[PDB]
């Protein structure tokens, strides 16, 4: 809560 959000998936090649 506060200033957090559902960030996108991280899959670096």
């Amino acid at each position: 809560l506060g200033q957090q959000q559902p960030a996108p998936p991280q899959q670096p090649y």
